């Protein structure tokens, strides 16, 4: 069903997350983290502490999709375990801010074929495919565009509606 899913994502704010490369979301969706550049980590610890949940949709650069969404557990923190990012070239790990935890909602994948009909007003109500690496995408484009993705049957959300 979707009433859980859909409970997670009332008042939610929503992100739009690139990586540069498929390993970088396997490392994410095996661990349960990411990590991005300082003026996004900023963003995104402000967002986490303003709202219910803070969704990351994930997208690899020139995919052609989403790899799926994952929830925020935390804050960024520094000093865990180290993780061996693939980062862009010109790219040294010592750029990176911190580690944010994230619990994954939706591991599965979507065509941008399927959010076609989908615009962000906060990127001039471009289709919500097109958005730089932490564009925040509004609640209502951001809740339609999650229930387009695949079911998860793999994924029971009971665990993250107690965090909440
Ligand atoms: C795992 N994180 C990354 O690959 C990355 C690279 C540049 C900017 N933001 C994030």
């Amino acid at each position: 069903g979707t009433s859980k899913l859909k409970y997670v994502l009332q008042d939610a704010r929503f992100f739009l997350i690139k990586s540069n490369n498929h390993e970088n979301v396997s490392l994410a969706k095996a661990k349960g983290v990411w990590s991005t550049l300082p003026v996004n980590e900023k963003k995104l610890n402000l967002a986490f502490r303003s709202a219910r949940s803070v969704i990351l949709i994930f997208s690899v650069r020139e995919s052609g999709k989403f790899q799926g969404f994952a929830r925020l557990s935390s804050e960024s923190h520094h000093g865990g375990s180290p993780i061996h990012w693939v980062l862009p070239a010109g790219m040294s790990a010592k750029m990176l801010g911190g580690v944010f935890k994230i619990d994954w909602i939706c591991r599965r994948e979507l065509p941008f074929t399927k959010s076609a009909h989908l615009t962000n007003p906060w990127n001039e109500h471009k289709p919500v495919k097109i958005g730089r690496d932490g564009q925040e995408i509004e609640l209502e484009c951001g809740t339609q565009l999650c229930l387009l993705f695949p079911p998860d049957e793999s994924i029971d959300l009971y665990q993250v509606i107690h965090k909440m």
